[PDB]
């Protein structure tokens, strides 16, 4: 038995504004009335546009579904779904900031170190939450991140490949996609092997993504040249301006060995307790000299 999925009515669902067009729908900032119309809260609505094929609708519910099993303050929180109406809708709270890796773009050397270390700990919390309901994510990345207007961080991007056992497409992204080679880890690459240890690697990847401001790993880097340098022992080099600990600790989520790795609850531990003592912060790795400037 799994936790019941609203079935929203289209009375109760208005859309404001086309935030994202894509080939098989369109995503929506609206309002969702609730509470037997007592309520009236902002939400983001994703279509299934008509026509849509017997996958693309068990892949689209399938996520509404798995969401729908999560409660926790850094997951993607789930109001419900039209299936019984077309077009079929997705309804989710709102993220006024959008994906994490745009907004760090925008918003370039604007936060502090403790802000940009707050972030990740929220992530580290959602994950931790999802790996211990035994789900793998598989496509861990600032990308798949949403960003509220208060900068709390949630983890999204769910479906079925996910959970499914031998399932024909859970090495392919949500879209059916190849899962972009460099947040993944070496066993995921070359055996398959995806596990919330892998998840880790990429959760290391993501700390680089926000401690960077959402620079692309490993830069102009091909993904062949990626796995040349992972598999000869290179990593990313510190971010500027970077926390030891916080470089320390993205260098053990990249270890080859997968049981070597630290678990999500000693990623979450790790980063409260250097919040809590926040001059632990201040000794910062030794930003890399790229370029030599001389007067
Ligand atoms: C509805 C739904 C179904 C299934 C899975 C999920 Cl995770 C969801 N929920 C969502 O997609 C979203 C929840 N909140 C979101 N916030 C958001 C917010 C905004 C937006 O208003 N961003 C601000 C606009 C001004 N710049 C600062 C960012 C834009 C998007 C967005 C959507 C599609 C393509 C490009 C975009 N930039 C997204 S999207």
């Amino acid at each position: 038995v799994l936790k019941f999925t609203t079935e929203i009515h289209p009375s109760c669902v208005t859309r404001q504004k086309v935030i994202g067009a894509g080939e098989f729908g369109e995503v929506y900032k609206g309002m969702l009335k609730t509470s037997s119309g007592k309520k009236e809260v902002p939400v983001a609505i994703k279509t299934l546009k008509a026509g849509y094929t017997e996958k693309q609708r068990v892949d689209f519910l399938g996520e509404a579904g798995i969401m729908g099993q999560f409660s926790h303050h850094n997951i993607i929180r789930l109001e419900g779904v039209i299936s019984k109406y077309k077009p079929m809708m997705i309804i989710t709270e709102y993220m006024e900031n959008g994906a994490l890796d745009k907004f760090l773009r925008e918003k370039d050397g604007e936060f502090s170190v403790l802000q940009l270390v707050g972030m990740l700990r929220g992530i580290a919390a959602g994950m931790k939450y999802l790996a211990n309901m035994n789900y793998v994510h598989r496509d861990l990345a600032a990308r798949n991140i949403l960003v509220n207007s208060n900068l709390v961080c949630k983890v999204s991007d769910f479906g079925l490949s996910r959970v499914l056992e031998d399932d024909p497409e859970a090495t392919y992204t949500t879209s059916g996609g190849k899962i972009p080679i460099r947040w993944t880890a070496p066993e995921a690459i070359s055996y398959r092997k995806f596990t919330s240890a892998s998840d880790v690697w990429s959760f290391g990847i993501v700390m680089w993504e926000v401690m960077t401001y959402g620079e692309r790993p490993y830069w102009e880097l091909s993904n062949h040249e990626v796995m040349k340098a992972i598999n000869d022992g290179f990593r990313l080099p510190t971010p500027m301006d970077c926390p030891s600990a916080i470089y320390q600790l993205m260098m053990q989520c990249w270890q080859q060995e997968r049981a070597r790795r630290p678990k999500f609850a000693d990623i979450v531990s790790i980063l409260d307790k250097l919040i809590r003592a926040p001059d632990s912060l201040k000794t910062l790795a030794d930003f890399d000299p790229r370029v030599s400037i001389r007067l």
